[PDB]
């Protein structure tokens, strides 16, 4: 019973991390009442998260998630809470592609994927197999649901709530690789120092949270708010288009369609023949990544990625990827 | 659908009387999943409850309950919200008010029980569901009846559920007290907390109450013989504030232990032995303040006398005879 870290919720209180993994791994058992569990949501939501909250939770996760055989040498996430509901296009796994055909590793995770399997990637490819690609093609991809198989417990309520609640800020936070390195975007701006700390607290290293004109993305339409951490400290500050030496597009630029019109907008950037905003958006979010590895010249960055996608060898990496 | 209202809840904004007025007709009629239900009682709780919103709920609750021949005498209820963390007042103070003259009808819901009202008054053969004609015949013939939740709102069965698993306080503990379904012109209403005597003496004016006492003493929801109590008197449609002690009812002080229960069977106990004039001095000095500020109500408004008159009324045990008197209809 939890009652006692109800009723402290219940009193707006914060829970300390190893309290917050308490309730988080009931949670995600499925051991809580619907009830209970709006509760405990909405009580936190209205509060509003701290850091040690949202690593105690994350950590629940992590603890219950399928194993994955870590590698040794640096690697990335790169990924996004989702959020906005213009449907804009995809940026995070073209980003992936082109990062990975600069050499960078990207251990990419997500939950409901949709264009990678409209690409032919099998979402439920094993761990060992994933950790093969990972090491022979710098990329692959792990499929939320095929690692967090108690994530589904909160589904219900979440959805009968229709309201955000901590639950939309935690699938970046759970990578089962236990990447030492990720750039993550969330969607409002507040959101991006206290999920930098919480990820502190979990243990990465080089990590970059970022939103930026209402995207949970670097924005090639406005100002992107940034949250560092490097040798254990944090640094807030925002980038300009202009500071990746890019011209800034409109968001509407940037619009998305159908699965099938996605699919072939992905397929078209990554083969080098698609929209030029396109093509800056996804320069500017693998400029950023590159950062975590040490390519501290953001310009020089963005330029390079904007080669590598007009070469169209991202593309023959998708096809690759597809064939393991 | 209400989500908007939920949305507004979430956002920790406070709802309108008719908003609220709208959202607890849904959920007196089962329309709300058990996740929606539990998030708006909780955002209230953590926000604290408005006035209107108080009054728009208990409105709802109100129009849906069962219908019970009001008469045009005057008459009230005596109760308190309960969620303070006691032996039960209320209960005693209605029979011993009944006796005095005054005209009471008392209104619980469950506690699945434990000491509450309606616990003891079926313990002592008081029969809770009896018709609503039975009823006003008692109220007619001994002063006093009482209404059962459960009988008059049906719709609580859409409530009780989650209540039971959140195991806390929520608005529910508030609207209780004011959806007694004779809905009568006068109330003696005890609260958890000081900061709620006011906005409960506000929905009560909106209800249509005519004369009421709202109180908390002493962190109880009752006028306290262990320490000062706070008041909130609607009178005339305007409210006024100020504070009792046990002395302004020429009583004696006493401490809040004085008033510990015991066991289901041993708080059935006191409360008889206590209307048998048998019973401990300090909870008869308590009934004794409770009942002297009902009285109040009704027009007597010399507490001591009123108090005088409880005790003597308790030392007589014609309270217990009251009580025998119901339990026989």
């Amino acid at each position: 019973t939890h009652q006692p870290i109800l009723e402290k919720l219940f009193k707006s209180q914060s829970m300390t991390q190893e309290e917050s993994h308490q309730l988080f791994a009931a949670i995600v058992r499925g051991e809580l009442e619907d009830s209970q569990l709006a509760a405990a949501l909405i009580s936190m939501k209205m509060r509003g998260e701290r850091p040690e909250e949202i690593a105690g939770a994350a950590s629940a996760l992590l603890a219950d998630a399928q194993p994955f055989p870590r590698p040794d040498y640096d690697f990335a996430d790169i990924v996004g809470t989702g959020g906005d509901g213009t449907n804009s296009i995809n940026i995070s796994t073209a980003s992936a592609f082109v990062a990975a055909s600069c050499g960078a590793k990207v251990a990419k995770h997500g939950n409901r994927c949709d264009l990678l399997q409209a690409f032919g990637i099998r979402l439920d490819m094993s761990a060992e197999d994933s950790r093969q690609a990972l090491d022979d093609l710098n990329v692959c991809f792990l499929f939320a649901p095929q690692y967090h198989t108690g994530f589904r417990h909160a589904m219900p309520v979440r959805q009968q709530l229709k309201t955000r609640t901590i639950f939309n800020v935690l699938g970046p936070l759970i990578n089962p690789a236990r990447p030492p390195k990720a750039l993550i975007g969330v969607y409002s701006p507040e959101l991006v120092l206290p999920i930098a700390q919480a990820l502190k607290v979990l243990g990465y290293k080089n990590a970059a949270v970022v939103h930026g004109g209402g995207m949970d993305e670097v924005a090639i339409h406005t100002p992107t708010q940034v949250a560092e951490l490097n040798n254990g400290e944090i640094e807030s500050y925002q980038l300009s288009p202009q500071d990746f030496g890019l011209q800034s597009y409109s968001l509407n630029a940037l619009q998305g369609g159908t699965p099938e019109e996605n699919r072939d907008i992905l397929a078209r950037l990554l083969q080098g023949k698609g929209d030029a905003a396109h093509a800056r958006q996804v320069a500017a979010n693998v400029a950023l990544l590159l950062k975590l590895f040490g390519q501290d010249n953001l310009r020089h960055n963005a330029q390079l990625a904007l080669e590598t996608i007009r070469s169209g060898t991202a593309f023959e990496r998708v096809t690759a990827l597809a064939a393991r």
